């Protein structure tokens, strides 16, 4: 029958590869927060980069650029914290 499952990778501003499940049903502001619990940093203090643009909370699944292992770059102004 039909399926739809895509992860995605997570670059942290510390050179950390991630893992996360994701459909193209979801949104940016979503994969943030799976992403925040996966090690646990702030979600409103980390952004995504895409080729060097930052990526909307809708620019991921809509945008339709959501594919079973995509890279993208993440940078979290974190500078100490949790």
């Amino acid at each position: 029958g039909p399926l739809g499952s895509m992860q995605i990778f997570v670059k942290t501003l510390t050179g950390k590869t991630i893992t996360i499940d994701v459909d193209h049903a979801d949104t940016v502001g979503a994969v943030k927060a799976k992403i925040y619990d996966k090690e646990g940093i702030p979600p409103d203090q980390q952004r995504l980069i895409f080729g060097g643009k930052q990526l909307e909370d809708s620019n991921a699944m809509s945008d339709y650029n959501v594919q079973k292992e995509s890279t993208l770059h993440l940078v979290l102004r974190l500078r100490g914290g949790v």
